[PDB]
């Protein structure tokens, strides 16, 4: 198999309301684990369009695989999947999902993390997100960073324990996620 | 040592017919790599921009940053979000080395290409825009000897594509697009 071959979409939420937004798209890469992390206003076919256009103009997965939340079996959903050529593929009762609770887990790590920063976690986003794919995965033997982008690849960072970080909220983010993400 | 998102290349183009809400394209190029990200925004403003670039910075932080002048990026709402970061926010000035030369012409180049080819498709363009930026990324600079996602993601990691022809796409409403830039992108 292959990265961006198939993705595992959720969406988290409601939350605090942080500059106007309320849920997060979370779409995990199945091959690498690398997540990305999306804002929007609601849990809505349009948003999960728009989050998934960018998404995918970087590769078209073969495979997306979601629970059954309404942005996601909507007609216009469905529509925009078979033009794009992506197979939609949803829990169902005789579907088999580990599999469903690592999402679940990460998920609920995500909420805490986020709930836990009631107006400042749509800034701190981009830091969660980058956070969780620079952390070491005893499942993976590697981050998920250098899954996608080459385990021996010069990173963008100089520093691979702070990540670069220097703001304080930001470096005890990156404490909280390093330490709670598979433990 | 230069590295992917050392330095980012940005500038809005548009107006642009209005697809689905959308009016301008915020472009932003990677300077190692020659990578590009595309945005579709309402506006060429301070917080579309924002918007845009926290997620390409969800990816990473980059050091520098260079614009022109523009509205959006000179105001002090987009100065306090870069400075918040550590990125440095560089300009384009009539006195500027990478402004009026290789840097410029090919950066004037691509938008060229990347505004004909959207204006071409004034109701559908933006349904298209993940096609072009893949197209993009995925065809062969002689300049570099690969291309710009090999180099951003690795030489010898997976295509995401499985027909280097096509690039998997089927309809032709995409391979037109994918044999334009072909032609065109470093034949301008
Ligand atoms: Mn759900
Ligand atoms: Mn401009």
């Amino acid at each position: 198999q292959k990265p961006f071959d198939k993705f595992f979409m959720d969406y988290i939420g409601p939350l605090p309301p942080s500059q106007g937004y309320l849920y997060v798209l979370v779409v995990v890469d199945g091959m690498t684990g690398f997540t990305w992390l999306y804002p929007t206003k609601a849990p809505s076919t349009s948003a999960t369009v728009k989050s998934l256009n960018v998404l995918t103009s970087i590769a078209i997965p073969r495979v997306i695989h979601s629970d059954q939340g309404a942005a996601f079996t909507s007609s216009t959903f469905a529509e925009w999947a078979k033009e794009r050529g992506i197979h939609l593929e949803f829990s169902t009762p005789y579907h088999p999902q580990k599999v469903e609770r690592k999402n679940s887990d990460m998920k609920r790590l995500l909420t805490k993390l986020l709930v836990g920063r009631p107006t400042k976690w749509y800034d701190l986003l981009p830091v969660v997100q980058l956070a969780m794919n620079n952390t070491y995965s005893p499942v993976l033997k590697y981050t998920p960073h250098q899954l996608l982008f080459g385990i021996d690849s010069n990173t963008p960072f100089a520093n691979q324990d702070t990540l670069d970080l220097t703001r304080e909220e930001e470096l005890s983010l990156l404490q909280e996620i390093r330490t709670s993400l598979y433990h």
